[PDB]
């Protein structure tokens, strides 16, 4: 439905935001190794 | 169109799922280095 | 609205594309360490 589409998009946006933060966390660990 | 919007959202969701798995794979390699 | 939904999906797709490229950049640094 249209309402399910709206909720699906919101859930997709929240998943991306979580992935962006996970990537930032991995970057921090990788930079610690790269400059260790 | 509406139908193109539905397909675009499904394709976007599948791309995210693939990125989540790629990030998990990179995390595994980074953890091997971090604890090596 | 419907038009806001279309724009929200486009913005979400562009965020994912940027994350895919960021992940590729982190992979390159991790591979340099993994084979160093
Ligand atoms: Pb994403
Ligand atoms: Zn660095
Ligand atoms: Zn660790
Ligand atoms: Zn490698």
């Amino acid at each position: 439905e249209w309402e399910a589409l709206e909720k699906k998009l919101a859930a997709a946006e929240s998943k991306c935001q979580a992935l962006e933060k996970k990537l930032q966390a991995l970057e921090k660990k990788l930079e610690a190794l790269e400059h260790g």
